[PDB]
């Protein structure tokens, strides 16, 4: 019930957005965009969610912080050697040394954590990014350049390497974000974005550049897909020939697939070898 | 007049750098060399301008740069937890918050911007490295651990993805910089550099690296050409078959041209697909 | 003598991690860490050292390093504007302006470097990152959002590009670290990771993504190899035919092979042309 009434606040709200200002913002309204922004930050809210065995997207949640974009002014954010000019709070500004003991999350200098982003336990972030919005559940590990973009949902053990990023989906309302299941490892360099979904313990190699464009080669079938890699797949970076041999175009292969009795087995190198 | 003797310094101290030095620099000079700075922050010099519908690039501008790395000394920058060491000035340090109001650059934490780069308004700034000499026009998206290198020129509505570089030409000094035209995408990881040119209403695929020995192979002329992305192209990185067919290696591909009309109707989804 | 008493501390540390921890640590042994992490960072030690005309590793140092991650605890580190909270201290926090002009390295703002690591004179590290146990040599640039991962040994005037990754190796420790030999050319967004070497004079192009499993194909000869780029090889990244024709695997491709007086006549861009 109480959600509920909070829910229908900010979908009234985002309904007539298009008559609504910085200047012009209820501050009822100002205070709920604030309480649904507080609930993703420690996590009682997040923006998608498994279902029945199904992801599913909480339209409202994104449209909360849709309207914290358009209604919060910026504000100088004073770094003493220089400044910044921005409207949304980092999350950790006010954090005592119990409350970081307590969250169990290292957050490496200089690393930088929009607030609206929930961060569980056991996660280690290098000097990375982490939007507005994003879940990222035990034990992960962000290394150094690495992006988890808003919205972005990390599964628990997942270890998104160097300069690899997770690509943000706030629009469109309707869309699953970019999802990464349990027990992935993403590799260098590598970029998952527009709400492809890899799944449960798969590991992909560095360089591969996936999106919703992006042709998936399943080298054991022979299928070509879009959108989701299937639970277990190992994945590199390939291309696919030219009708008249001409030339080839970039493509993610899939060169096998792993059980998760096998994943917990054979090491990451072995298995790209 | 004014800006021709303010040239004319530059130029004559330019000529007889190899006997100036830090201790021996004319506090006249020190002083043109910090108006020419301040020229190009605040727009009122740019480093490439288009004249009679051709780039044409300003040496002089860049020899005031050059001056400034010869002649300025580093200084400790004090961070508080940490100290950094460096001759080149911050572009925002005693900004206020109605000079940033004025601006109308969001600059996200902790976005790093050389003194010495414009910056239009409407443009957005997250996480991201804009170095001296850059030009940003306005409404431009500059993602999460982007460049905008040295002397670059990024039109107007330009999008810069996540973790995508331009990037910078100082030297050699006729060299045109490197040159994002109007409403150009460029997709994530991406690198375009060394001076190549790419116009107006172009859209560039994500693990797109492209610089003056990159082959750009045009798939629908089936010409190989180097250093320019004509007009309104869509872009793809790509391979190139070897002779003997043992190997390919990497290149960009032209997969498709589009005219203004169809550029604002058609998505970049529906564009690459 | 001196350093055999301090490696033996280590060592028996070392074999009963297991029963160590951050509540429970020698103040004897805290300060042996301590001890070896200043003559990292002084470049007194180094993890890995070429000694008579072999690269060898010294396991006891990375032993070190991987007892200050167990045994030292979090602190808040206070930016002012946001917190971090982490184990391992920064390089430059105390650091006077004449130890910065006596190091001879510039910081650009915000780049970041771990204590432990060593970093030669005229060395310019634009925002970079710079992890513990690394050795950087004389003259090195490191561009902006590159990374030099832990232990990892960068030669005398080598250029790491923008975006471009040297991967750390802590463990195994009988690993050699990722090693950049003199005067090597590493290209934007290129990564080169988990122990291989690049040995001397090589340049690599944009894009190669090197790693333990990544195909190297030699073009003149036709040899795939792992682990080691040959002296003065030229590298780009390329893609491998499958058998049946239906689809290519990434792979690097040493392209030419260049003698020490070639190299310091013929540029980069002519070398890729």
């Amino acid at each position: 019930h109480h959600m509920n009434s909070l829910q229908d606040l900010i979908e009234q709200a985002f309904e007539n957005r298009q008559n609504l200002s910085l200047d012009t913002a209820s501050s009822d309204l100002i205070n709920a965009i604030n309480e649904v922004l507080s609930g993703l930050d420690n996590g009682q809210f997040r923006v998608a969610e498994k279902i029945n065995g199904e992801w599913t997207v909480h339209q409202w949640l994104k449209k909360a912080v849709l309207l914290s974009f358009k209604l919060f002014p910026n504000q100088i954010i004073d770094a003493g050697f220089c400044k910044f000019y921005d409207k949304i709070p980092l999350k950790y500004t006010d954090c005592s040394n119990e409350q970081f003991q307590q969250s169990g999350v290292r957050v490496v200098p200089h690393a930088m954590v929009r607030r609206g982003a929930y961060i569980a336990k056991n996660t280690v972030l290098m000097p990375s990014y982490v939007n507005i919005g994003a879940y990222i559940d035990e034990g992960v590990m962000v290394d150094t350049w690495a992006t988890v973009g808003s919205c972005a949902q990390i599964g628990k053990n997942v270890h998104i390497s160097g300069g690899a990023g997770i690509g943000g989906v706030l629009e469109p309302l309707q869309a699953n974000p970019t999802i990464i299941e349990d027990n992935c490892f993403i590799g260098a360099r590598s970029e998952i974005v527009e709400g492809v979904i890899v799944e449960k313990n798969s590991v992909i190699s560095m360089g591969v550049f996936l999106g919703q464009s992006t042709k998936i080669y399943n080298r054991i079938t022979g299928e070509v897909s879009y959108g989701r890699i299937p639970a277990g797949s190992v994945v590199v970076a390939g291309n696919l020939p030219s009708h008249d041999g001409s030339h080839s175009l970039y493509c993610a292969v899939i060169v096998k697939q792993v059980d998760e009795k096998t994943r917990a087995k054979v090491s990451i190198n072995d298995l790209l070898r």
